[PDB]
């Protein structure tokens, strides 16, 4: 096809290293090869050309994600309840019974109930069941009710070798539990909505105003958000809980009504909730309030940021009570500073993208225009004679012609004085002439202005030298001059002199320069001292809303290589009093002055030195206002386009011609040494220095400097007014600093979760100890890393790359610093504070409350007994008596696990393993065993132990510390053993697995029944019945099994009125039914309430 | 050829291009050198 046929034709035409050459590797007609060699040069030219070595027309994956950044979904809206924990029925109760009648219940009228009625009933996790939001967070946690398995929620990091469908490595549990934690508190990160009430024309309570849900099928909500509110005709446990609880606390009992015939702003409800959830959506509803800005302070931001040409209004008016999360602090804005600046290290092409946006920004708003016809008519207006053999005129006017005709090396010129900490704008190698040069030589000499005259707008702080060194370069022979060594002779490239340690002396201090030797060099030493241009500073932007992500620089300030001075008319026009001019009127004088030297002037003919005198002084009375736009307007433009910029400015001080102060490099830290433990001491050692050398053409910016003019008839304040006013208008400045502050939090919340699993320097509190963890290492921390950096952006919707520069390297000990030195070994350091981070600590709440209610999650603490136990009674597993749990404070109890010896028995006598003690004790009795023991030893020891524990007098404490449960509910009128599953469970047990731990529970019946005998061989040491809701909650009574009343700790608000409503034991247990604030805020984008005045 | 098979440490050449961002220079020199490609370290 077309595309490859030209594909192949272009790289066909096109296509045809640093290490020293080795010896091994008149009548012209026209010939195939004569062109092919044409071709070949004219190619070669093309390549070497400095922009087109670094443009690109298609973007890579970073550059992308610099300039244009995937904004966040910061405020999100539920409308429904908000709970995390549920109610589920595990086994139907028994309604058609003997000893009662069927209409006894409730459940035979079609009574609604808030609590599912059955004989056992449990407590679950369940993120958003009830949750009707408009956007939805990807992550989440299910959790199946108790009887099915869960196995599946804790093997999903780490487990990639089990090579089992129901097995779980034990040492990744607190892994994995990290993770779900995280799961939870990023999916319950949502803004409660206020959606309407009505009052209730039924006498259940006294006219209290209801809540509504919206979705079609919102009949059934209306008896699960009041548990107070339905009948109590029946002894039953749920209406005999019912009828303790308080009537007056349901629904709506505060509201705000600011404006008439309007939303309310917030109100306050009773509804059936839950407190940690509750708790969680307060935090981040704090957090965005403390991020609100009002129209006023956006007005006012945005008219300092555009320096009054633009006007801005905001109303004046009763406010709505709008969201505005967008102020952001000062530590964030120079964190994600850091990190950009880290992600770009020695490219140089990705920063080019932003330099040509930011030229092109330039060009559209600046008023000058670049025009090389006042050159032509300058220099057609020279008068020379025709019989000499070379003309000054023609021959500039042929070397003022860039090359590839590009002239955007002028506006990238200026829009790279805002970055010099990474971008430092050199003069490209072709500029300079091919060899050295000769002041004999008019084309040269014509080359030697062009240098001269452009390398002031460059940001090398070697041009100073590098101009000199260029005109010695070309006085060789002719005029010497005392250099520093044999290596940077006076020969030495000129382009060779960018170090500040290659600085000759004779530059410093120029007595070495004899005058009456080297008069020309002596005076171009002392021009370049006196006559350099002096930097400046603009002040801009606005720090009150906007902050200020400007480092090494006091904020709201830019700085320039050139002096600004303001103009105080709006009608500019030509004059010579400014610094760009001085320096091409002294170019120009000292070229005539060479001209003029009795050693040169009779080497030339008479009418040749006119030419040329005319030239330089029509050279020097040029009529270009570029100088005067350079001084007086483009600061200006630059402080206006420098704030909304997808890369704030990143300068280091701009030192003139001084090599005491001249920064010789910059760099930045993501990870400290050792046991340093202190950034102010890693920095100086633990960082990589930043920055690339950008490549310019010298005859562009020439051309640019020498030809430039305004519009005849201007007025400047109106040519601004017209052109920044579309800019301003489109505000995606605001989007950033979201981005911004959820970099900063992720990074923080990395580091606290990585914290917790392995060892760093920072203070962390951790409370998943009693969770076994393995032996973390670095390739832990890396997946962990990236198991939350994917969480976090599956969360929020980023398609982006966030983290990455700080995960390249090792996750363990992390930091944020950065350092730039001077010359003269002086250093600089800034350090930013870590603010803090609602997500982090919400995590961290999550996790002291899961160390209370882990049986909620299906966790269960402490560690198994397995020994027979045959009897007719009915207590659970769970709750064993405590008569049977022994440990190591036990009388007449061995302990294992150091090493293990299994000594046959022969001639009938009894097997022996040796106690780690020294002692060997027979297969019967009290044994404590570590889990990873019977792991490592799985098949031997089933082997020679299931024979004794079935039938003999052989119980094992198999200590475990965390483990997941799944429970079985039999018949306690029936026969029941668990041998099957108590054997399943031991042979499953692999050296790198433990399947779920089973556990057979009796149900609970209200009619007295008889027992039948029950064997269970595996129970727990601690109680662990705590997601055990009710059980027989139809019916009045339990006589047989384990039962419990509905939990009265959990409903404070309800079963004591003396407690205030707003009132959370949070750390202990869940409220389960509380108030929760639901809030009516509308988000309207800026442009929607803040106008410009076209 | 068994300590090969037996050791722990399995080798990837990924982390020196990953380490090194690129996208003539010194990171390109170094990493077109040290050939992160080739899978014999014998």
């Amino acid at each position: 096809p077309m595309s490859t046929r030209i594909a192949e034709a272009t790289s066909a035409i096109v296509s045809k290293v640093g290490l020293p050459p080795t010896a091994s590797s008149g009548n012209m007609t026209l010939t195939s090869s004569e062109i092919q060699r044409h071709i070949t040069e004219f190619i070669s030219s093309w390549q070497n050309h400095p922009i087109v070595q670094v443009s690109a027309d298609v973007e890579n994956r970073k550059t992308a994600q610099l300039l244009h950044a995937d904004t966040p979904r910061l405020v999100t809206w539920d409308a429904g309840l908000c709970t995390s924990f549920k109610i589920v029925p595990i086994v139907p109760a028994q309604v058609p019974q003997d000893v009662l009648a069927y209409t006894f219940f409730t459940s035979s009228y079609a009574i609604q109930s808030p609590f599912p009625e059955a004989a056992v009933s449990r407590i679950v996790v369940h993120t958003r069941w009830a949750s009707n939001v408009d956007f939805d967070r990807d992550s989440s946690v299910i959790m199946a009710p108790p009887t099915e398995n869960n196995i599946h929620l804790f093997k999903q990091l780490l487990n990639t070798e089990t090579l089992s469908v129901r097995g779980a490595n034990p040492l990744m549990f607190r892994a994995n539990v990290l993770h779900m934690l995280l799961e939870f508190v990023l999916d319950n990160l949502y803004l409660n909505r206020h959606t309407g009430f009505s009052q209730d024309h039924t006498p259940f309570t006294e006219g209290a105003n209801l809540r509504s849900l919206p979705g079609p099928d919102a009949e059934k909500w209306y008896s699960i958000m009041y548990p107070t509110r339905m009948g109590t005709p029946n002894v039953s446990k749920i209406c005999n809980f019912v009828a303790s609880c308080v009537r007056n606390r349901v629904g709506r009992f505060d509201r705000a009504q600011m404006m008439n015939g309007a939303m309310s702003e917030w109100v306050d409800v009773f509804e059936t909730s839950d407190a940690l959830t509750v708790s969680i959506r307060g935090r981040w509803m704090a957090r965005l309030a403390r991020m609100n800005i009002n129209p006023t302070e956006i007005e006012w931001a945005l008219t300092e940021c555009a320096q009054g040409y633009v006007t801005v209004t905001s109303p004046y008016a009763p406010s709505v009570n709008r969201l505005m999360p967008y102020r952001i602090s000062n530590a964030e804005r120079q964190i994600s500073q850091i990190i950009r600046v880290m992600n770009i290290g020695n490219n140089a092409t990705v920063i080019q993208p932003v330099l040509q946006d930011i030229s092109v920004l330039l060009q559209r708003i600046s008023p000058l225009q670049i025009d090389p016809t006042i050159i032509s008519n300058t220099m057609s207006t020279v008068s020379e004679s025709t019989t000499q053999t070379l003309s000054p005129a023609s021959s500039i006017l042929g070397k003022l012609r860039p090359s590839n005709s590009d002239f955007s090396s002028f506006r990238v010129a200026l829009a790279g004085w805002l970055y010099n900490g990474v971008v430092t704008t050199v003069i490209d190698d072709s500029s300079y002439p091919k060899d050295g040069g000769s002041v004999t030589s008019l084309e040269n000499l014509w080359d030697f202005f062009i240098l001269a005259l452009a390398l002031p707008l460059t940001t090398d702080p070697c041009a100073p030298v590098k101009a000199f060194m260029t005109l010695a370069n070309m006085m060789v022979g002719f005029e010497t001059i005392p250099m520093d060594n044999q290596i940077y002779t006076q020969s030495r490239r000129a382009s060779a002199f960018s170090t500040p340690h290659t600085w000759p002396r004779c530059f410093m201090n120029i007595q070495l320069i004899s005058p009456i030797d080297a008069p020309i060099l002596r005076q171009w030493a002392e021009i370049i001292h006196r006559y350099w241009p002096n930097p400046s500073q603009i002040r801009y932007g606005t720090p009150n809303v906007f902050g200020s992500a400007n480092l090494f620089t006091p904020p709201e300030v830019l700085l320039l290589p050139i002096d600004h001075q303001p103009a105080n008319v709006t009608t500019p026009t030509l004059d010579f009093t400014n610094e760009l001019t001085n320096w091409r009127a002294r170019v120009c004088e000292l070229m005539k002055n060479l001209v003029d030297n009795q050693r040169y002037q009779p080497g030339w003919t008479q009418s040749l030195v006119s030419s040329m005198r005319g030239t330089l002084g029509k050279l020097k009375l040029i009529k270009s206002m570029t100088p005067m736009y350079l001084q007086q307007l483009a600061p200006v433009e630059l402080a206006v386009i420098a704030p909304m910029l997808p890369f704030p400015p990143f300068q280091v001080p701009y030192v003139r011609l001084d090599r005491d102060r001249v920064p010789t490099m910059v760099g930045v830290t993501r990870q400290s040494r050792d046991t340093i433990t202190q950034p102010a001491l890693s920095l100086s050692t633990t960082n990589t220095t930043v920055g690339v050398p950008l490549a310019l053409d010298a005859r562009a910016i020439t051309v640019a400097l020498l030809s430039g003019k305004y519009p005849p008839d201007l007025v400047t304040n109106v040519w601004y007014a017209d052109a920044i006013y579309p800019m301003y208008a489109d505000t995606e400045v605001f989007s950033n600093l979201q981005r911004d502050v959820i970099t900063c939090e992720a990074v923080q919340t990395l580091v606290t979760l990585v914290a917790q699993i392995s060892e760093t320097q920072y203070p962390v509190d951790r409370y998943l100890d009693w969770i076994p963890s393995l032996r973390a290492s670095a390739a832990t921390a890396a997946t962990f890393a990236e198991w939350v950096n994917t969480s976090m952006k599956t969360a929020f919707d980023l398609s982006d790359m966030l983290l990455e520069p700080l995960l390249s390297g090792d996750p363990r000990m992390t930091q944020l610093a950065i350092q730039y030195q001077q010359y003269n070994g002086r250093t600089f350091n800034v350090i930013p504070e870590m603010p803090g981070s609602v997500i982090a600590d919400c995590v961290q709440l999550t996790a002291e409350v899961f160390n209370h209610e882990y049986n909620l999650f299906g966790i269960a603490r402490g560690d198994i007994i397995i020994g027979r136990v045959q009897s007719t009674h009915l207590w659970s597993p769970l709750a064993p008596p405590p008569d049977l749990v022994f440990d190591r404070d036990t009388p007449g109890v061995h302990i294992f696990g150091r090493d293990c010896r299994i000594s046959f028995g022969m001639n009938g006598a009894a097997p022996m393993i040796r106690d780690e003690t020294g002692m060997m004790v027979p297969f019967e009795g009290n044994w404590i065993f570590p889990l990873a023991l019977w792991q490592m030893n799985t098949r031997y020891f089933n082997q020679q132990f299931d024979a004794w524990i079935k039938t003999g007098e052989l119980r094992i404490r198999i200590e475990m510390g965390a483990y997941p449960y799944m429970l079985h509910y039999y018949d306690p009128r029936q026969y029941a053993n668990a041998w099957n599953l108590t054997s399943a469970w031991l042979e499953e047990i692999t050296p790198t697995s433990i399947p779920s731990v089973p556990f057979m529970v009796p149900i609970s019946s209200d009619h007295d029944i008889s027992s039948a005998p029950a064997v269970q061989y595996i129970i727990s040491t601690e109680y662990n019945d705590r997601s055990l809701f009710c059980t027989n909650s139809s019916s009045p009574q339990t006589i047989a099994g384990p039962d419990k009343h509905i939990p009265v700790e959990r409903y404070n608000i309800l079963t004591n009125p003396d407690a205030p409503p707003t009132q959370i034991q949070l750390p202990e247990v869940v409220d389960l039914y509380n108030v929760v604030t639901r809030y009516a805020y509308e988000t309207p984008p800026i442009t929607a309430v803040v106008m410009g005045v076209p």
